[PDB]
């Protein structure tokens, strides 16, 4: 049997995710509003049962699922494609039945599924038995004869929504496209991902950054901020020569031959008594020259096709 | 001989389904007429043994099965593809035999199977042992040597009727296509799904709605009515400011600066003593602009192919 | 000691089967002629041991098996694929051995197997242990070292005879194709399936019906006759108005305003004392417009392939 | 004390009833008759054959030849399918094999027949190599025992699928023989055998005309066209209206409407025995030839020429 | 089912391409040397890809990272991951990252990740979607602790690697063909304790002769060289005394003291093996062609020139 | 499941293969003959793979090595390990190495090493074997593993790598086939000359020892075959003795073997020509594309 139970909460708050307030609105009214205000949702007025998120890779879908998982205050299940597909013949499907069953047992609950494109695609006869049996149980077990469709919430994610079948497209009754973040949201993600590190710039300088970075993803922002945090490490471990500055001794990397320039390596230098140089904009522009964006623009044209129709 | 079964207690009545009068006629004469009038069915006049329902997703198939399940007054079995396919080798087929066996034990009765496409498809050799053994037992056990084909009524549903094998197609001896609905039925579903909520419109305004919504499904109607029932709380949480109107205190969202406009949030306001905004066409039309028709039209061309031939 | 025996008593006459005079000849000489005339079969002259029937679905195969079962006057066994395939490892095969064993114990006897395609197909290694063990025991136990092949009789049915393996094809030594019925046989099935219901037509009108219905199955005939028997219930409970005609009170549906036309519903009318208008030609033609032929014509080309070779 | 179910009674078929098979007839006469009649020849270097396989397309006469050996044995003829070897729990699946060859050596001289050896063997994955690899392994040892027990037993293998037979058991059956479809003269012989004691109408060259008409059948095809030929005069008895006396007191046969002594009646009207059936005529034979096209397929013959062309 | 080892390989054991060396010394040794620098915004690298032509020592360098790591160093090829059944192909991935998190702090190596990528099109459908999907979501996802474990990827085909897994391996390093001096160093290492015959500039002549090999190519020409004088001894007729009591070596037919015999004829020890010298080396260089191809190097310069 | 023996097969009992033989002599016998040669970091081979087409008696050659190294021969079939024993196979591979350690000098023979790898469960056998072949180090001295494969190209590269030395076992050449015919008839009464044996040799290009063994087993029975079927008996020469002869000959009576008295039959003498018959009715076992497939392996992993 083994009951396939998996549920754990990380820490990602609301405003960690920047921008796209339609999805924030729909998920606050789909998650917080049923739990905090159950009396409003009564009779004809019912909460949303199936919500699909989609878009290009790294626009913040699974991180938003993390934010819902932290801000849930509910039995947050989560399952990959691993725990559903079993060995023999029968546990591949009865575990789905027990998943939504015990999900309804621990109601109010939220279910997230990542990359539902691995379970769809009934057109043709490829991926035959797994697609028909497992996908059929996802349909009928999602709603069907005597399933309590109230209670639980099914969060779907994908990168390919056009290969998603129209029936499961109707199952995910409120679908939301997640675009590449605009100027202001990327300004916000810059001001978030700098964090507690002492920066040097102002808000309109972050606006200059977001103007320079037209058309990235969230991971692209995470790695240009990472590289911006990782240039002074290369300055400290780099080359030969440090120097004292200023609570008892403190040395930082400096060029060969300078005011107090001893010749050494980071290894030579004592615990703590290292001075790493500030973060800097030059670090930002160096990170811009480091990495090209990952997303392709014809795939964005297909996202504008399915979004322009069904979004 | 360990038997694992199930049964239901649903709640759906006749007038909730709009249109579909042929299916309503065939199921009233296939369900109500045998039980209420058993004396009419004698000798040459025999009840229907196999009924197929099919069509695009969300035209009301499984909800009609709910209506038959409530209006049955009979032992209503229902089985998905899960409970038939077993682990080892033998219980995958003997459970089918015990299903129709105990179904004949509790006669008169109705059996529903959802998404029978997971049990068909003998063409080729894919899904070999499960398809031949389980599907063979569905054929022979459905009717065969000494099966009492009288009594139990088998209601079939699917979304893919062309992959259904011709033998089971003959088993479901009276098949009915369920098209996309029309103007008047969607007017009826609007006037049903508004329910007890105090609306604002008239009947010809619902006709204007159904004229605006050419080519939806029933789920599309359910979610535009759902979104229409969410715009009140969207207005309550909107901005800063509520106001008393009118059984002891009752406040609703209003614009900044109005007759009795206090400044607050929904959180500030007491249990129940919240007032909800009246349904207006603007919420309806906003919900129409929110969501495209879900299903495609080339799939409708294939439904017109199989319907135009075999319907 | 397993003892998974089952047999029964149906009721189907010879002459309720239409067409198929070759199958009628082969089964009269295979069933009636051994029992009534055992002295003719002695020494070199031996009865037939294996007879196969095949064809498109609903050409009357299993109903002919019902007719043999009624007209047997012999211990008629019948087994599906369910009772042969067991759980563990050994009872899947020893039950076959006990089946032909106790079949020879109750000689003279007839064995029918429906849809033998679930036990064949040794080509490749799919369905490996069940196919090799169970099918091997079907071969050797059917005839082999010391099996008394005289006595019993193995009746095979299928819908797919080309996937039947050539060895079992040789086992079923006298195979018969069962086509779609022609004009006269469908005229006969019309005149049988009208039964005791008072009709309105003549024999050449049934010839007009069979001319209108070119290329049906037996189930198609059964459901157009069924729909023809379900039109007078629709008319007797349709709209408003019945009328007395003629053993104490008897009312039938009639148009609004007629000779003795009271206004009521079927519900208003007393047990029995309600009679529906006799089947009419229009009901027949309406049933012809109701339902397509079931079978497809490329499958008929494969039936002409296997029939043209092995028939 | 976990013994089995064996053969005791032999099914009487004569040695002359088969046709063709001259290599198999030679190998089994030298493998059965020659050890018993001449034990002094097999000594030292000269040893009898230990493993003999028969194979071929279905219905070329393999199991019927095993019937002929079973009648002509005069020895304790065991026979076992795949049923009696595979047991329930874990251990009797293999100890019964050990007791089979054990009690087979107890009742020596003796012959062992195994039909459909591909059901014994056959591995694809983990499920196929469980509880069949054990029994296969015990067969592997107990037929490695040629150096242990050369004299005594003989293992006759039959199959229809010899390519799925594993190469190790292929080496165990050390002298394998392909059994093809029969030719003109052998089918003439099977016609003249299967007519039996029934009074025929034809001559030997008419049977040659039959075998020329029936190019490429099996033995079962011959058995059913002869069977249908033995059903045609009773079909004449059932058919039409009208019989007629001919010739030990009254004897009537079917004849056309209006003939020399043509009374009008049905078979039902006619007294026990005093019926006369029509003698088999070439027309019933040729009608039976038109009734059933050959059963086996020629691509299967190409695979028999593959395995025969290699390992035959 | 799952392998583990703390191997021998050191940074000085590795010869060549010191930018990848200092990069892995940073991303692996810097969590070891200064874990207290990595806090809050400053986080260690999670996914590092190595790639290029075959035989360049990526697994060997991973073993150098393993020895200087002091951590549970896993390593897996594709052979422990290919679908034989329909679902130990995926649950073993789940147990791999699961037990990898059980033995944290840890390092995971995967060799030739090109056998798990390539979602474009529908070829290799169920294995690619299921197994690759679990690699993505299980690599980072809803509630995966992405901290801790380190995923080392290797391949020979990086362009067929999908862009999503390309982003997963967030710090990728191209490994080019090495140079003269590093192959001189690998010659002087792989000769080992065997008594050679040459000097350092003769190894420079060797590396000049061997322009454009891999590390495995060096390993097999040194291996064949450790068959070469033994191949002289196993060959031919005639030995000869030279010089602690009797000592004979192979010599040509007809020479100063050339007796005719075989090695078998000659007494324990009292054999004088031919010296190990270059003609055998240069003959081994003429024996074997470089395996790798240069248009594949042009594609490595394409993907490296763009994304490197 | 594990066979053990102190075999008695000399080099001369193994037809041909002189090249392998000479490789094995210096690979295995030299270390054993003069152990003082292998002090310090100089260590004798401890894995040898024997590869080549089936029917060359790789096993028999292996026993000769054991006989000549004066060692116990321990042996196991990998097919049996993978299928028959399964569950207990880890235990078996253990015990096997354990016996061999306890019994130095000794040799482990693993037949069909390819059959260790693929078509989870036998992944254990692979894994245990590898751990054990690392046993040269815990106990490097005194044991040697000889693997045998017909399909070296299907042999797990990890296992492959544990077999330092690889030796090709070719199909027999003229001289070897000639020896095989002689050995296979041994003492049997026949009238074959030295030249006939050579002829039989020359006439079986591409045959294996196995193939030759079956042909010879077939041929020797021919005189028994003639006597059993024999027709027309003529007297020759201890009181009456008749043999088959053609229709119409010096003393040619017409009869069948059945007609002739116990013993007083003279069976036909063995002939070189008769084997020629047997050669026609037994095709060689081994496909001709195997040469290349095996030589591809000699080129790549030799
Ligand atoms: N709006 C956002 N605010 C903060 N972090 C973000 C945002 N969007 C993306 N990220 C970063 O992206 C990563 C998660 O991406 P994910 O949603 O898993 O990609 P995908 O959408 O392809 O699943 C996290 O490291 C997170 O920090
Ligand atoms: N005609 C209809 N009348 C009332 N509700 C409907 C109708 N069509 C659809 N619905 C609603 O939409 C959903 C879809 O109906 P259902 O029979 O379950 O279709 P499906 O199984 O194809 O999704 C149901 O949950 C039901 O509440
Ligand atoms: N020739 C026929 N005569 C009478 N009824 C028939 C005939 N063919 C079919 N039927 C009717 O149609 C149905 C289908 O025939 P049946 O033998 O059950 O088909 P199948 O062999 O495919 O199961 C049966 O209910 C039978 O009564
Ligand atoms: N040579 C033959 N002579 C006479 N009858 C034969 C011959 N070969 C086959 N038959 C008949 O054909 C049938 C098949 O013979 P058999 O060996 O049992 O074949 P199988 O087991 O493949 O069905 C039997 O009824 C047998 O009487
Ligand atoms: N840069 C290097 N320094 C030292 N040895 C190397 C180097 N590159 C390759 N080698 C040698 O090559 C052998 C095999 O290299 P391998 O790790 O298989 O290459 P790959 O990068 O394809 O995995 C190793 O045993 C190693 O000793
Ligand atoms: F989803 Be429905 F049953 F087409
Ligand atoms: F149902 Be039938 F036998 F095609
Ligand atoms: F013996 Be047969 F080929 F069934
Ligand atoms: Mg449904
Ligand atoms: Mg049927
Ligand atoms: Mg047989």
């Amino acid at each position: 049997l083994s009951s396939a139970i998996l549920s754990e909460k990380p820490n990602v708050k609301w405003e960690d995710v920047a921008g796209l307030e339609g999805a924030k609105e729909a998920l606050k009214e789909a998650v917080i509003l049923p739990v905090k205000f159950p009396h409003l949702f009564k009779g004809n007025r019912k909460p949303t049962s199936g919500i699909l998120l989609y878009g290009p890779p790294g626009t913040g879908k699974s991180y938003l699922a993390k934010a819902v998982a932290t801000e849930a205050n509910s039995t947050f299940f989560s399952v990959s494609s691993s725990d559903l597909v079993s060995k023999w013949m029968g546990e591949s499907e009865k575990l789905v039945k027990q998943l939504f069953a015990m999900a309804r047992e621990n109601k109010p609950s939220i279910i997230f599924i990542d990359e539902v494109d691995a379970l769809t695609g009934t057109r043709g006869e490829g991926e035959s038995e797994a697609s028909r049996r497992i996908k059929t149980e996802l349909l009928v077990q999602m709603n069907g004869v005597g399933n309590d469709s109230q209670g639980v919430l099914v969060l779907g994610a994908t990168n390919i929504p056009w290969q998603l079948d129209s029936a499961i497209r109707r199952r995910f009754e409120r679908r939301i496209y997640i675009p590449l973040p605009d100027l202001a949201a990327r300004t916000t993600m810059f001001e978030i991902n700098v964090g507690d590190t002492p920066c040097v710039l102002t808000k309109e300088d972050y606006r200059t950054l977001g103007a320079m970075t037209e058309g990235y993803s969230g991971s692209d922002i995470a790695v240009v901020v990472k590289d911006a945090l990782m240039q002074p490490i290369r300055k400290i471990q780099s080359a030969t020569h440090f120097k004292d500055v200023s609570e008892t001794r403190k040395l930082t990397p400096c060029s060969p031959g300078d005011d107090g320039a001893i010749e050494m390596s980071w290894t030579d230098i004592e615990a703590d008594e290292l001075k790493e140089p500030d973060l800097t904009i030059k670090d930002f522009l160096k990170a811009i020259k480091s990495t090209r964006p990952t997303v392709n623009e014809d795939d964005l044209l297909k996202q504008e096709q399915f979004t322009r129709d069904f979004g």
